[PDB]
């Protein structure tokens, strides 16, 4: 009897929640979860506009079929109940309220049965071809006397609710909307020891708010060239002999998802791969570390502002260090009077004095990016000096680089000054940008020499991210990717047990970055031109 | 539809080939194919003592089964046979030559079905546990009463003959031995128009020999998971959307491939990619040009030297700027001396003119690479000046730093002086070297700004692979990685029927290269301490029109 009704008729639910109003009224910094994104109806209608890419999706999902894997259903469905058209199609089963909510010229959903669940409406002033049914059980009913591939419930929040407590649910195909509405009615929360998400899908931007997919299962609690491929791996490695230290149930959550399209996995692989398979070294500082050389991330900024969702990220202060960049600034004083301390522990006495620099004041940071960016080439007095029309403002040129001239292949910002590397606190550890523009879009391509994992990557993400939008924006552009090249990529051992946690997190859709539109020049942003909008994100981790 | 026997036997060929001994036929020109490797034995035995990985790939490839796949061939066969409805094996074959040629302690070979053809010697004269067959008829018979998974014929030069005209042969499992050897037993020349290749593996390094793996095809001349992989494609392009109007036939052999692993299909497969869905842009030259923005490719230089063999390259010149690089020079003169003109273009008083040196000297290229390598940020005078000690010496401290200081992640080389930029002839394209060491091994990033992937890469990704050779020596390490990144990928409108011709173009197994080993400053090379062995190429091609 261990033979499952909704194994034996495949139905799933399909749905589409958006985040709702936390109530005037929520204590403390708002606390994240799956159950954030719930809002289902407002009203007996959507509580949005337009979702296009959503209406797509589910178009898409609902009404494609596999006929040459359909025999294989229809043997287990007749077995089960011991037991004419032949477009072989989906059973769409929805509510009345969710029904009578649909648009006109939509019903009946193009190439599927559609069916009603009501208690008031007749067969009778409908079709035939429009099935409708009394309750849950006459449904089951219904299904083995059809020949569908699949059967979805589209829904209604009582509809959801019904056939979740009555364990009629294979897996939830769920749409996270990243955007608030008010709304009348919600889906119900999901017990993650009865369901777990296996998949989560590539982020994007549709009408004006970012969404994904994520995918929810219920838990269990010619192939000449398919040995060719065997072949050609007969040199492999892992007799699992192991590695460096890293279990099987350390990542359990991360390794079980089937697909992870979210690109911040672009991000958490990254680690898993130098945790798994990172050489030991000792390192400068003397902590020691699990390093690889040579990664690549690229991140799409024309559909979602990439910062990171496993765990809290404050941009304020990588914000006022950009800007200091940008004003060409060395005087680490202007940064800590903001409570900005990025660069404190560069300009202490020591430090300074440990670089041989005997002669520097402290906080006098040297000739480091912001000089580099206004000022190659100038000789460096102290964080004082005036240093107008000194060097190449290599800034100012490449903005007039991609202004008036496009398609050069020089756009370049490089803070790598070897003349000048012994007199910074410490050399660049973000090297040079490369930027490219076509069809009125700019991408960016940083290299970087040193990376810590746990710690500085994903701010260094947020910073170019950010920048890249600044750029694009007083060039009249439109930003499009951030290319993200790693040289000496590196895991902190005192950070491993902390990435273990936040590897085993699953991403949320993207938040957004929008910059004060009014901002022509890039001289001219100021801390309140930047806001960061719905970011959705698992609670804080110290990586120490 | 006439079932053919190989087809429901499952028999397959499994050879390792070498390059023959011509001599000193004319070596200097002489034209490669598939034939160039052919090889199989000599006075009885392999031409070679032993070449451990192959044997590796051999036995894995003989004796492997997929227990589940069995019951479908069994029906098969049994439907062909007009049948019905320990552990599994496969069926080995092998010419009496053959299994003399094979030392005792491996006979019968292990965990394998072993079947000898012979006429001289009947089952008395064998004590191991193998059949005898008489006729190529008695193995069909045979196979149609035993229960195996797939059948290898391993042959000799007579077994191997024998089963291909009979057209017994299903897939030819061939290993290219990149290496010559004295040999007097050779593998038929396979008919282009009856086998072609559908697949080449990744290239290795085994008892001082570089070989791949290649699989010749007879012509014809969970699961609801995998419906959530349709789901989140869902979004994923129209086919008449895919940008520029290449044609399909247009790249038939290079798309026929299944299996593309040799290393050179990092570079056939950006090209591809720019020409399928490079953007149209102008450009400082005017041809105008297909680009996309940021590639990378990574070279095992510890198993092979990636030099292209889709097309003959020469490495005198870029040896020789190498060492005009590492002595700092900026005289083109130099270079012109040696008859090589790689930069002969960027010296003329016409393109100095241009770049506004009218107080250039024809062929003085100012502050451009090798000036910046041993004298950054040193005030640029004239390609004749003595700058010693003027400037960072960048190439002196990142060898120190290698030898001092391994887990530095500050070991770089930069040519883009912000400063020097208008002096040069030319801004660098090869940007910037980082260097990783880890266990005795040298890896190295290069970052490329600018990439014409028709002329300048495929010449950059060998002279920074021998870069990292001679680093690597002077420093007493091995190399390992050679990490190219491309930031603008372009290629020259002019050049794409030149590429469609060389995508076609399968790779031959990856050449080595040699360094003297007396060799231990960075300054102490010279053109003859370098030589490329085995460099099997296709043929030279001209990019242009
Ligand atoms: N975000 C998303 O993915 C989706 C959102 N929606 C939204 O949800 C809202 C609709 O939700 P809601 O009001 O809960 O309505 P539902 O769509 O769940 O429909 C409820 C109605 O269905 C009938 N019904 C309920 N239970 C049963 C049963 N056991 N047997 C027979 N009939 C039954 C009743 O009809 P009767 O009164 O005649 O007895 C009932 O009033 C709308 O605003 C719609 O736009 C809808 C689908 C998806
Ligand atoms: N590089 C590689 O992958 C391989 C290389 N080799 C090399 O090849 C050489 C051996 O090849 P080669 O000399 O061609 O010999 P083979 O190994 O093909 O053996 C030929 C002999 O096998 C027998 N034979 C072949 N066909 C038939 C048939 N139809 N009926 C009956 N007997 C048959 C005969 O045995 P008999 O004379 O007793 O009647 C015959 O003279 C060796 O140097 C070996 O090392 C071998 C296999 C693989
Ligand atoms: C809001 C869309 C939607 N999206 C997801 N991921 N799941 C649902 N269950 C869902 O709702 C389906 C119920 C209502 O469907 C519609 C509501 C308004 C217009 C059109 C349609 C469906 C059109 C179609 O299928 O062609
Ligand atoms: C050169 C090895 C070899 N390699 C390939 N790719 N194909 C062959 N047909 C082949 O030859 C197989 C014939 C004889 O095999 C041997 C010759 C000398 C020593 C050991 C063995 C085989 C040992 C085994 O299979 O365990």
């Amino acid at each position: 009897m261990m033979e499952q009704v909704c194994d034996v008729f495949d139905i799933y639910a399909i749905c589409a929640c958006c985040k709702v109003e936390s109530k005037n009224e929520g204590k403390k910094n708002e606390v994240f979860n799956n159950y954030t994104f719930r809002g289902l109806g407002n009203k007996g209608v959507l509580p949005w506009k337009c979702i296009s890419l959503d209406m797509k999706y589910f178009r898409a999902v609902t009404t494609y079929v596999n006929e040459s894997k359909y025999e294989k259903l229809k043997y287990k469905r007749c077995k089960y109940l011991n037991k004419n058209s032949k477009k072989l199609q989906n059973v769409v089963v929805m509510g009345r309220t969710n029904w009578e909510s649909i648009p006109k010229k939509f019903k009946p959903l193009s190439n599927r049965i559609n069916v009603i669940l009501s208690r008031t409406l007749k067969k009778e002033d409908f079709d035939e071809d429009v099935y409708i049914i009394n309750k849950v059980e006459d449904l089951i009913v219904l299904l083995g006397k059809l020949n569908y591939y699949k059967c979805f419930i589209l829904g209604g929040s009582v509809v959801y609710q019904e056939f979740l407590e009555k364990k009629l649910i294979k897996k939830i195909y769920f749409t996270r909307i990243n955007s608030t509405y008010e709304c009348d009615v919600f889906f119900p929360e999901i017990n993650e020891n009865e369901y777990q998400i296996i998949s989560v899908s590539d982020v994007y931007t549709s009408n004006n708010t970012t969404l994904d997919f994520i995918i929810y299962k219920k838990t269990n609690n010619d192939d000449e060239e398919e040995d060719d491929f065997v072949y050609f791996n007969f040199n492999k490695e892992k007799e699992e002999k192991n590695k460096n230290s890293i279990h099987p149930n350390d990542f359990q959550i991360y390794n079980s998802l089937k697909y992870k399209y979210h690109p911040e996995y672009q991000y958490l692989n990254i680690i898993y791969d130098i945790m798994m398979n990172g050489n030991k070294q000792s390192d400068r500082t003397g902590v020691g570390v699990l390093s690889k050389f040579g990664y690549i991330m690229k991140f799409d900024l024309s559909q979602y502002f990439p910062l990171l969702t496993t765990k809290k990220l404050f941009l304020r202060g990588i914000i006022e260090e950009l800007l200091w960049f940008i004003r060409g600034e060395t005087n680490g004083n202007t940064l800590l009077n903001k409570n900005v301390r990025i660069w404190e522990a560069n300009g202490t006495r020591e430090f300074l004095d440990n670089r041989k620099l005997f002669h520097r004041e402290v906080n006098d940071l040297g000739p480091i990016y912001g000089f580099q960016w206004r000022h190659f080439g100038a000789e460096y007095t102290n964080m004082y000096d005036n240093y107008e029309n000194k060097g190449v403002d290599q800034l100012k040129n490449i903005i007039n680089l991609i202004k008036n001239d496009p398609t050069s292949r020089r756009i370049l910002l490089c803070a790598w000054n070897v003349k000048d590397l012994d007199q910074m606190a410490l050399p660049p550890c973000h090297i040079l940008c490369q930027f490219y523009v076509f069809d009125g879009k700019l991408s960016c391509i940083m290299y970087q020499r040193s990376c810590d994992l746990g710690l500085g990557v994903p701010f260094n993400i947020a910073s170019y991210s950010i920048f890249t939008h600044m750029i694009a924006q007083v060039c009249n552009l439109q930003p499009a990717q951030f290319i993200h090249v790693l040289g000496n990529a590196h895991v902190y051992n005192n950070h491993i047990d902390s990435l273990k946690i936040q590897l085993n997190r699953i991403p949320y859709p993207f938040p957004t970055l929008k910059l004060n539109p009014d901002i022509k020049n890039i001289e001219d942003f100021t801390i309140s031109d930047f806001t960061i909008q719905n970011y959705v994100h698992h609670e804080k981790i110290s990586m120490d």
